[PDB]
């Protein structure tokens, strides 16, 4: 019992993070296999930020103007290219730590772990969201840029984003590992205002049932309601719309709670309306989004 | 900028994670040097834990009915020994792998990681504090027992705590390194109940400085208190006492937001008194206290 934001233990992506300076720049990079992935961003001064041309910039530098570091020894960089906002910059030596790993591109309201890192040092693990709008809610300083997120399927690390930059607001926004950002972000010092950070339906309908299945249940009604009827209220509150695909995907959930997912909506939908009352659930007194309804039952079932 | 319930990196424990079984008990061990550390109760059967002494179960036992395993790899017992609630199972190798460390014994309100496991196998990491009624809101399953706590200080991993019970609250409780149950609790199935789980007011001070430094600042007011003003409301609420050395440990962050602790104080007094009306600080809903100033000031400059 108990249900916490739970991060994918670390320490096979601890084992891939090295060190990139350019210039005076130092941010982290991604080293996997000969190849060590950091944002494009290494190349510019602050001056460059404004309106870079990557391009233009990237003709100045040679492989030595890359300095990659991996604990306390160097690496020798023999080929460096652009790929969308990311660098591959390839070393002589395959990175003896490299886990069995994917590059996956994932969608809004799918969570992941970060392993924040500064100098190629790790600093910490937490978990986050792909929020709707396509930034994240991290926690990331100068020097963070190249701290990646990902998801871990027994021994498989699947990297799925790379921190690029904080936006005026203090949210995130960063790229999968082909360098291509998530949402309409660039990487450079401009107005990139972020759009509504609507709460992801089914996430909390999964955190719904994992307070359930841990003994939170004053919540539960006697109300039914329909998709339909159910997305009006969605729609009021900034909530994205449930579909059919996720009241399937919410089908172990419902199964092991036997609570029909068109009931835990009008359990929702009553919480929206009336709010908490200044009770909580899972220690919240808020509606957790950053759960997926698979990472419930994994946690709730002990998946290694 | 952003604030995130932030774990330690966890691959320094990650590969000291074991299996440990004893008849029918699977559960986790920790291993460090040539010894593994892992809950007593692994002797026991359901039956046992009613009533058990384990002095006389463990005469039962010889060092070949302690099976354990890294990895895919059985690792030989040559010794065995009961220190207070753990046993520490002398192997014949010292793990390669083995940290830095030290063995802490955590006061409450102080904050650590945990690697929760299942067969000698990480499943997931996520922070938590001791709480002032000595138990931990944890989240695990049947087999987490053995799965540790801890913090890590650049390359020494301080390990403070090890997983052995969940109460009928679903609240849980465990030992320190040596096997000393943090609170009244005993490993044994009984009648157990948790005492108030009191607030922890210098981490809500500490998380409220975090939420200036991050660019929340709607709770701040006009208003100062005292120690004693302060006090007297804290108690009406559950909260801990806070002490002028609580007051100094807030010091640097008091200087680096320029907020009096005293006004940070009268703050929280309000927010006690009159709520949050329908407001969230940091993402929450409610007052967050398992960050500790140490952790804020940490998260906040990016120690690795
Ligand atoms: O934002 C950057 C660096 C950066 C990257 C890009 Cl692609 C564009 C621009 C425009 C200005 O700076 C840019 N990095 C940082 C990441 N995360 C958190 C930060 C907290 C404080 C300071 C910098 C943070
Ligand atoms: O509680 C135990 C095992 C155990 C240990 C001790 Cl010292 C005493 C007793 C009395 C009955 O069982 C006992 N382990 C578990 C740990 N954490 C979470 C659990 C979730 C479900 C099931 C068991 C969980």
């Amino acid at each position: 019992s108990g249900f916490r934001k739970m991060a994918f233990p670390s320490g096979k992506v601890e084992g891939c993070m090295v060190q990139v300076t350019c210039g005076t720049t130092t941010l982290n990079g991604l080293w996997l296999d000969d190849v060590v992935y950091c944002p494009r961003h290494v190349i510019c001064t602050s001056e460059d930020m404004l309106n870079p041309n990557y391009e233009d910039l990237l003709i100045r530098k040679s492989n030595h103007n890359f300095l990659v570091q991996a604990g306390n020894v160097q690496l020798r960089v023999i080929g460096h290219s652009m790929q969308n906002c990311v660098l591959k910059l390839k070393v002589d030596t395959a990175n003896p730590k490299t886990p069995k790993y994917k590059f996956v591109r994932i969608q809004p309201g799918q969570t992941f772990s970060v392993l924040a890192c500064y100098n190629g040092s790790p600093s910490g693990v937490y978990q986050c969201a792909m929020r709707p709008n396509f930034t994240i809610k991290g926690s990331f300083l100068n020097g963070s840029c190249g701290s990646v997120g990902f998801n871990i399927d027994y021994d498989c690390v699947s990297f799925c984003y790379m921190h690029h930059m904080e936006l005026p607001t203090g949210v995130h926004a960063g790229t999968d590992l082909e360098g291509n950002f998530y949402g309409p972000f660039v990487d450079r010092q401009t107005a990139q205002a972020a759009g509504t950070d609507t709460t992801i339906t089914v996430n909390v309908l999964a955190w719904l049932y994992a307070a359930v299945i841990n003994g939170d249940r004053w919540f539960l009604n006697r109300f039914t309601t329909t998709l339909n009827d159910f997305n009006l209220v969605a729609m009021k509150y900034n909530y994205e719309p449930l579909t059919q695909d996720h009241v399937d995907i919410l089908g172990p959930l419902s199964a092991q709670t036997g609570i029909a997912v068109l009931d835990m909506c009008a359990s929702l939908k009553e919480l929206l309306q009336n709010g908490m009352n200044g009770r909580t659930i899972l220690g919240s007194a808020l509606l957790e989004d950053e759960f997926t309804p698979f990472d419930v039952v994994r946690q709730c079932s002990g998946v290694t």
